[PDB]
């Protein structure tokens, strides 16, 4: 019966069912409120296309992808058994054409993988072939039986406007079970970021109790209020420092403004936008954390829902303001301007954040007002999607439903391909809302039980922030719940083995990080662990979570190691489960405590966005993102990059433990990896591609100055940075005196590759440019949603002066080809500073 709960208690790793930490019902509300949303996608979905999942993609194949073909001809090597034909097909062939083309029912499988190439879409559109174009590879399918649907199947089942009081709580004090100076609280009412009215109490003396028993009348009035508005409760000692807070939102997700007494447990500060800041989750460590004691008290109900001609050198001013960039501050002039042209303003689709900012939020006619114009949205609908528009709707910055569900209308009209793309950021958005029911919520939700594999991510992302954010693990944990009440029996044993898996994985890697204080004689420990863990406990297989299509299988205990490091992460190989694979290759993954890696994958996700953004402008860059999730805290995995070393050690082999460094070495170990010179050149242009996609990426995203250690090549010439969550005079990023050898230039030269490297570094840069404010958007959100440490201002507007806001592009190419520039002028003095900083 309720053993199903126990089966998705412990795949979600929380206890939806607990109410320990609840001081309303709205959790168990949001419980009941998606059980429509799951139930209609759950029902709506085709079974067969849900069962076989087809990844594809209606962006145009790129140039570089093109450029591959022999004229409208891809070979299809299709499998029975024994041997297999090959097949000439063109890229718009439907896998129905090729199907009987062949037979000259079934479905064609990818070699290996739980991929197939179904549907109704050209070859040239699934993503499994633009992969095995991209990386110059043979198109390997099996003739198989679908997969039933069955193994997807679903076990069923007083007007607040009418009253003019100034609001206002009562203060009965704080408790703290164990702490010389003095303390008061502040209470905010809050929207967004944007404080509407604020009080505090007199400073009494910080003992374990203290008591105000203070009204704290507030200017704003209740029918003033909006909903979302946060009563935030903080304290202070004392020169003042911010030591605890805790929120409550004024009205709740009833309409009903939220009444009585309240105990609210409280967070602490490490020692700033940081979204933790802005949860409605209370502390669940009853036992040691500080609490505020409050009364609220008057059943009050909140009710549900111009000319456009102006002077010249207004439209003007107003034109400046919407072009400004997100990080732009509106002036009280730019705001009272934006608003009065209201309609003005409404007609382009860019000023809405904007707008949308210079909303007097605790004025009741003008949220109406604001209300009546998102009636009058005509163009916003017809407007094509922009994405960087839509996040910015969506950040901390706007806490009304209304607003924020336009951005999530825009949202619909993603195809699944951005939908993975996005699908991170989206749910570290999910921070941003104000009540753990939200068009986003539900958007997720629909989105994941639609497809596999945004269903797949949706679960680890969500599990990565349920095992170690207590801030939002209540609402995510919500959100997993519904996802899994309708994913399917088929996906939820796949979830539960996979779960198993990293479970047991995660404690070897903890137990041998245990048995060490750099090297290790107990090696030996970890493969006797490992094949004690091999014999009946491991399964015969299970998903890879960074690549669901990969099926991993029994680990090769020989392959498996431990680092020389500080944080002894583990190095393990696992045999490929599926007998159709055509590889030999094992399946390899990095287990590591010790870095939060929840900061690597924004990172990797970002560089990723950065290459979509290169493709529309046919650029390819080969940056490696690798797979990373974050499974629990300062823990998770790491997919091995095969054939790859770093950079220190290929300069550690032909030196020694010693910054002496040369030049050449770089070049003489590509060398001596490409059998071919047809291969070696292929490799030094991959390397001079890779190159500069790093500089660029990481120059923007303000991590370009690393250690050299943690950064690696492939044996192809794929260069790549690692280490992410890693982060006296700095570098802007790496193009140290060996890379540039590479290219064929040393000192002070110039040459053939080089003044490539320049050309597709100034491409790619001003690529990402006419993308500025998708990225700033982005980059805000990484930091206040994944590096509690970075949140300042000054830290979030790196940004702006990196893509050189305001400058015309061929400033901007000046800018970057001075940074560049820096590094030639830089040689080794920063390297060499890492050594004698990271070795002493
Ligand atoms: C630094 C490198 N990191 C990566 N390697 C491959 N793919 C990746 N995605 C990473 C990362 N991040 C690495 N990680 C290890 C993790 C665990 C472990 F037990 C050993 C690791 C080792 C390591 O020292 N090894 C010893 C040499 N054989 C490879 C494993 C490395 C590493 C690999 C090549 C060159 C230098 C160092």
């Amino acid at each position: 019966s309720q053993a199903f709960q126990r089966q998705l208690t412990a795949l979600i790793g929380y206890d939806v069912t607990d109410v320990s930490n609840v001081h309303d019902d709205e959790l168990e509300f949001t419980r009941r409120g998606l059980v429509t949303p799951r139930m209609a996608e759950v029902a709506s979905r085709d079974p067969k296309l849900y069962a076989m999942h087809p990844w594809v993609t209606s962006k145009p194949l790129p140039e570089y992808l093109w450029k591959k073909i022999a004229n409208n001809c891809i070979f299809i090597v299709i499998h029975r058994s024994t041997t297999s034909q090959t097949i000439k097909v063109s890229p718009d062939d439907t896998p129905g054409a090729i199907l009987q083309s062949f037979f000259t029912d079934f479905v064609l499988r990818v070699c290996g993988r739980d991929e197939y190439l179904v549907g109704e879409t050209p070859i040239k559109n699934f993503q499994w072939v633009r992969h095995c174009l991209k990386n110059g590879e043979e198109i390997h399918v099996v003739l198989d039986t679908p997969p039933d649907p069955a193994l997807d199947e679903v076990r069923k089942e007083v007007s607040l406007w009418d009253c003019d009081r100034k609001f206002r709580v009562k203060i009965r004090g704080i408790d703290i079970p164990v702490l010389d100076l003095t303390v008061f609280v502040e209470a905010n009412i809050q929207h967004g970021q944007q404080v509407l009215c604020q009080r505090r109490t007199s400073p009494k003396p910080f003992t374990e109790e203290v008591l105000w028993n203070v009204w704290l009348e507030f200017s704003i009035k209740i029918k003033d209020l909006p909903k979302g508005a946060l009563l935030n409760l903080q304290i202070y000692c004392g020169k003042v420092q911010l030591l605890y807070y805790v929120n409550l939102l004024l009205i709740d997700h009833r309409f009903l403004l939220r009444r009585g007494e309240y105990v609210l447990h409280m967070w602490q500060i490490s020692g700033s936008f940081n979204a933790d800041k802005l949860t409605s989750a209370t502390n669940p460590d009853k036992e040691n954390s500080m609490s505020i004691s409050i009364l609220l008290d008057n059943p009050i109900a909140l009710p549900k829902h111009v000319r456009a001609e102006m002077p010249n050198q207004l439209r003007k001013q107003l034109e400046a303001i919407i072009a400004t960039d997100p990080l732009n501050p509106l002036t009280a002039e730019d705001k009272e301007l934006l608003w009065h042209f209201r309609y003005e303003s409404l007609k382009h689709p860019k000023a809405y954040p904007k707008l949308f900012s210079s909303v007097k939020w605790g004025q009741q006619e003008i949220v109406a007002k604001t209300y009546q114009l998102l009636a009058r949205r005509e163009v916003w609908d017809q407007s094509a999607l922009d994405v960087g528009l839509t996040m910015q709707l969506l950040d901390c910055n706007f806490s009304d439903e209304n607003v924020r569900a336009i951005a999530v209308q825009k949202l619909e009209s993603l195809e699944d391909d951005d939908v993975l793309h996005y699908l991170l950021q989206l749910v570290q958005a999910v921070k941003f809302e104000p009540y753990h029911d939200s068009a986003l919520a539900r958007f997720l939700l629909k989105r994941g039980l639609r497809n596999k594999r945004i269903g797949h991510f949706l679960f680890w992302f969500l599990r990565s922030e349920i095992a170690q954010s207590r801030h939002y693990q209540q609402r995510f944990a919500v959100i997993l719940e519904a996802y899994l009440r309708g994913c399917g029996t088929a996906m939820l044993h796949d979830f539960t083995q996979q779960v198993q898996v990293i479970e047991m994985l995660q404690k070897v890697t903890l137990d041998i990080k245990s048995l060490s204080a750099v090297s290790s004689q107990v090696i030996s420990q970890l493969k006797q662990k490992l094949e004690n863990l091999q014999n009946s406990q491991l399964p015969e297989s299970f998903r890879v979570p960074y690549d669901p299509g990969l099926k991993a299988g029994a680990l090769a205990i020989e392959k498996c190691k431990v680092m020389a490091s500080k944080k002894k992460p583990l190095w393990l190989e696992f045999k490929c489960a599926d007998p159709t694979a055509l590889s030999n290759e094992t399946i390899g993954i990095i287990f590591k405590h010790g870095d939060d890696l929840r900061q690597d994958m924004l990172i990797l996700q970002i560089l990723r966005i950065m290459e979509s953004i290169w493709e529309t402008e046919s650029l390819d860059l080969c940056l490696l993102p690798y797979g990373c999730i974050s499974t629990g805290d300062k823990i998770g995995m790491i997919e091995i990059v095969k054939d790859a070393t770093t950079i220190a050690k290929i300069q550690q082999s032909t030196v020694g433990n010693t910054g002496a460094f040369k030049d050449e070495v770089l070049n003489h170990w590509l060398k001596e990896k490409s059998p071919t010179e047809e291969k070696f050149q292929a490799a030094v242009e991959r390397f001079v591609y890779s190159c500069a996609g790093y500089c660029v990426a990481t120059f923007v995203l303000g991590i370009g100055d690393r250690h050299n250690d943690n950064i690696m090549i492939t044996e192809t010439g794929n260069l790549f940075h690692i280490d992410f969550g890693h982060i006296k005079e700095r570098v802007p990023f790496v193009l140290t005196p060996d890379f540039l050898f590479v290219m064929g230039t040393s000192g002070k030269k110039t040459s053939p590759h080089f003044q490539k490297f320049q050309d597709i570094c100034v491409k790619a840069y001003l690529a990402l440019r006419h993308h500025t404010n998708l990225l700033i958007i982005l980059f805000s959100m990484m930091l206040m949603t994944g590096m509690p440490q970075l949140t300042s201002k000054e830290d979030i507007e790196y940004i702006r002066d990196a893509l050189t806001v305001g400058k015309n592009e061929e400033d901007a190419k000046k800018y970057f080809l001075d940074q560049i520039e820096v590094c030639r002028d830089k040689g080794w003095t920063v390297q060499f500073n890492w050594f004698l900083h990271l070795v002493l």
